[PDB]
């Protein structure tokens, strides 16, 4: 018998999604944080433990949804250089044997524009651009990579991106601290895959975040830069603490 | 440490589970039990104040836990406003809002509440669904200043608990239905015409207490607990 | 896709679901992971810096997922504070918190810890639960800038991560207790005379870590998680 209001039974399967995407607050072994952009965004800092930064003035659109994709933030440019949105988390709670994964839903802008820059990985914070790691896209232009001190220091094989097209990109964190990048189509079909030879880009202090960041290189309001559906953090953790 | 069935209580506390990934449906719900300094939001839903609005302590009253009483300040139009943005709500999902309010003791000519659609902040240009002016509740729209359907008035009691369902029909035409604190039907407003609407930051939908004058001291109506529910088609591939 | 029993890790996640909507029950926990730039509240609690305190990056140190420590400025009585307000927590609620938090690498006379109520930011007048001054924890109740009522003391040792409960009486009454880190029980004590209490913002309940003094770079307590349980009064009428 299915559970009821009064009285016991078993929990169905929309239950059990539901728990399944519970943002932690206390940790035992398990962390879990997602935001899915559908929050009114004037002064929005953070969501479900995840930090949503803006600088340089960046524009944040208007929330919106488009078919399956429920609350979408779309990002344009401003007249400020290395203006940024970032939706990410510090790295220190994060060490390489928690094999953190990140997954992004995310939209290329209806143009691309050589001044678009992009990560789905590790990145130096607000109007830095000297540090990344994971999947990077450069106007049209997808590819896993390590940027240190504003020098490729590894570059995977690149894949080219469509215009308006809806992507998801997996991050995922190795017990070595390199990382593997995934690229699919809005179905979940495999498009590209980078993994690392050499570790990520990591600094365990709030000079740095890792999630995703969308970016402008230069001083032009009115570029489109990714919009953001969904972000989705989930690690192992030592979180055993005494009861009393 | 065993497989088991699941509580009621359990199934309740899931059951108003602020929404973080959409697949189904969305919930959001906020008691108002937080420190109201620099509050801007909460489990989804925005906490906006504008024009100097004086945000009194949080208390408790009875079963009503967390209370924010809301003064009016200097500003003409100041407000408070505990709502969400249209656009994730389309016609289709079908969204219900539920407000637990309070009248303040004594009404007042300035007052203008609304559980519905509303314009944002400062404006006064636009609102659909439970109307408050003085003392009086109607179900009506308002539309660039002018008032294109308005409903039959109740005469709200003052210093008085009181509960409203607003509803989003999936032609978007709304229905409101105001309750006691028995939770017994009191009024009624079907609307004729489509709510007022805006897929913007310019409005929000839930609640909104303004001031229309620049009068300070002016109790606005005090809110206990709002709801927001809704159906939603948010599938997305797994990898 | 198949109805079935629930898991022992799907009832323990349930267990510490942060209270939206009220009914009996209050739960509220956080485990300090967050960016702290401009994080002001997270999951219903309060988290107040003032006087140009210094909140350290946040770490992790063996089980302690996200700590976060704290040094001095140079503006006397700056502090921070994880708390909520005393008014959705009435002696009937029975509030109780634990705080599992690291002592610095060297005490000092001007550092003062609060495990329990006290007067918010920049306030030093009232407090009471556990509190630790210097090296030294104790029981006991400060009202207007005096103590009413002090416990023996307990030397704490540096460096050193412990936990303590506050347990709210139904007479307002309180008893706290300090732990190892192991959870052996160290030190208690239970008030003959009720709690500091104010049901307004210029008060909180929970943990507060402050630097008496107007001099820098003095650590002051750090904090790794704060948990609040209690019972409450939220029966309300549904629809
Ligand atoms: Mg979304
Ligand atoms: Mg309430
Ligand atoms: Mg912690």
């Amino acid at each position: 018998p299915l559970a009821t209001e009064t009285t016991p039974g078993l929990m169905s399967p929309s239950e059990k999604l539901k728990l399944s995407t519970l943002t932690t607050s206390i940790a035992t072994s398990d962390f879990y944080a997602s935001y899915d952009f559908m929050m009114h965004s004037i002064g929005l800092t953070s969501a479900n433990n995840i930090s949503l930064l803006s600088t340089g003035n960046i524009s944040l659109q208007n929330i919106l949804s488009e078919g399956n994709h429920f609350g979408v933030q779309p990002i344009v440019s401003s007249t400020t250089a290395n203006a940024s949105f970032l939706a990410g988390m510090l790295m220190a709670i994060f060490p390489k044997e928690s094999e953190l994964e990140v997954t992004v839903y995310f939209k290329t802008p209806s143009a691309f524009n050589p001044a678009q820059l992009t990560v789905i990985g590790s990145t130096s914070i607000g109007l830095g651009i000297s540090d990344r790691s994971g999947l990077i896209i450069e106007n049209g232009n997808a590819f896993g990579g390590i940027v240190k001190a504003s020098a490729a220091t590894e570059t995977g094989s690149t894949y080219a991106l469509s215009t308006s097209t809806w992507y998801i990109c997996k991050f995922k964190m190795l017990t070595d601290d390199r990382f593997k990048v995934t690229l699919y189509s809005d179905s979940g079909t495999q498009l590209y895959s980078y993994t690392s030879t050499a570790a990520m880009f990591r600094a365990d202090n709030a000079t740095a975040h890792i999630g995703f960041k969308t970016q402008c290189k230069t001083a032009t309001a009115g570029i489109s830069l990714i919009s953001i559906d969904l972000i989705e953090f989930k690690a192992k953790v030592s979180a055993t603490r005494a009861k009393v």
